[PDB]
């Protein structure tokens, strides 16, 4: 409403060139070498050395601020070196995101080279749970009482008066990209860049956040879109150092023989029932089938027609995988993300005899054994565990921005 009539600025990919569409015609020049909308329409992203973007706007203590997501690689985001990657210094004063040693800090020079910022540790030291190589939107306030904020997915993460400085000019002129000479490991994605005459509120930008998200379309762990027909290592939320192997005719969450990756175990690959253009986006309600590769072929998981026990009320029916391919309900599913703001995961459901959900935990899967194993199941009263963590899903993809 009145969020996108403040735009002054905003970056988005039309034709196949990025430009402007605020309707203040700024300049963008972009480096032949730069790769534009590849996860997402209005990305971009900063590889090589000496690559960039640059925007050249038009003439027109204040109100505004500053949006964009973000993605940084693993090994950039590892470096010790400052990266100052979105520049707006022409000569001693104005403002320069950069990123230095698994922060992201926002500076803010006056003519007197003297600064002001608001910094962000985005990697919780590279810790599973945190954002490396992991899509997160960020948000620049700055308002007349001298106040200015910094929010991260919508959430305050700084307050800050523009205190001991003196004066400082903005430019006409922005610069994207890390000058510094850099590796093909270090690379970082940024989609949606928009800047508002405006100090945005709380209320405001939680608003933006929840449009460019992008709530309908599933998300694999990275925050990109998930795709049909790409291979994802699945793990649920509570083992993440697992993976689902079939074992005994019995899927089943195996111990990783080495934390120190990711990308480990057997590759699942989701197909469409409705079948559809290859790698396309795999959407919110949409009916899937689940290729497992494992012993030289391919094999469809499906939900256990026998209870884990020896029912219609309450039941826990394992996954097992199926020889034969072909568009059998038995294996049909459905995956919904799951509305976190520090985490991408979603929820599967089946719908086959009845309404089961997918979620991990002890069972006992097999009836020959007392035998324990941490399996994946489909219970039936799911209204009860859908707020559980047991029932969150990851997808890992090999991503460019990860790399071991």
């Amino acid at each position: 409403n009145s969020i996108n009539d403040s735009k002054i600025l905003s970056l988005q990919n039309k034709k196949n060139a990025l430009v402007d569409t605020s309707g203040y015609n700024a300049e963008v020049r972009v480096g032949d070498n730069v790769q534009l909308n590849t996860i997402y329409t209005n990305d971009f992203k900063l590889s090589s050395s000496g690559d960039k973007i640059i925007v050249n706007l038009n003439n027109n203590y204040e109100n505004s601020s500053v949006s964009f997501w973000i993605k940084i690689s693993k090994d950039l985001t590892n470096s010790h070196n400052e990266y100052t990657i979105i520049n707006s210094i022409e000569q001693n004063s104005g403002w320069k995101l950069c990123i230095r040693n698994g922060n992201i800090e926002w500076i803010l020079q006056d003519v007197n080279r003297k600064y002001k910022s608001l910094i962000f540790d985005y990697s919780e030291s590279l810790s599973h749970t945190g954002y490396t190589n992991k899509w997160f939107f960020v948000t620049i306030t700055n308002n007349i009482m001298g106040y200015m904020k910094l929010y991260i997915n919508g959430e305050l993460k700084q307050s800050q008066k523009i205190e001991d400085l003196d004066e400082v000019k903005l430019d006409k002129t922005i610069v994207f990209g890390i000058d510094e000479n850099i590796d093909e490991n270090q690379m970082l994605w940024i989609r949606d860049f928009n800047i508002f005459s405006k100090e945005l509120s709380n209320e405001d930008i939680n608003i933006v956040y929840e449009g460019q998200i992008l709530r309908n379309v599933i998300k694999d762990y990275w925050g990109n879109p998930l795709k049909f027909d790409t291979e994802y290592y699945i793990i649920n939320d509570n083992y993440i150092d697992r993976y689902i192997a079939p074992e005994s005719n019995v899927l089943v969450l195996v111990q990783y023989p080495d934390r120190s990756k990711l990308y480990t175990g057997n590759p699942i690959t989701i197909k469409s029932v409705s079948d559809k253009n290859p790698y396309s986006r795999i959407l919110n309600g949409d009916n899937i089938i689940l290729h497992m590769l494992y012993n030289s072929r391919k094999y469809m998981i499906i939900r256990d027609t026998d209870t884990i026990y020896a029912c219609s009320q309450n039941c826990v029916y394992a996954l097992k995988l199926q020889s034969n391919l072909g568009n059998y309900g038995i294996g049909i599913f459905s995956i919904k993300n799951i509305v976190s703001k520090n985490k991408y995961c979603s929820q599967i459901f089946s719908s086959f005899r009845e309404n089961t959900m997918l979620l991990a935990d002890i069972y006992k899967p097999w009836r020959a054994s007392f035998k324990n194993a941490y399996t994946p199941v489909a219970v039936t009263n799911y209204e009860t565990k859908l707020l559980s963590t047991s029932s969150f899903w990851k997808f890992i993809s090999r991503d460019p921005g990860w790399v071991e």
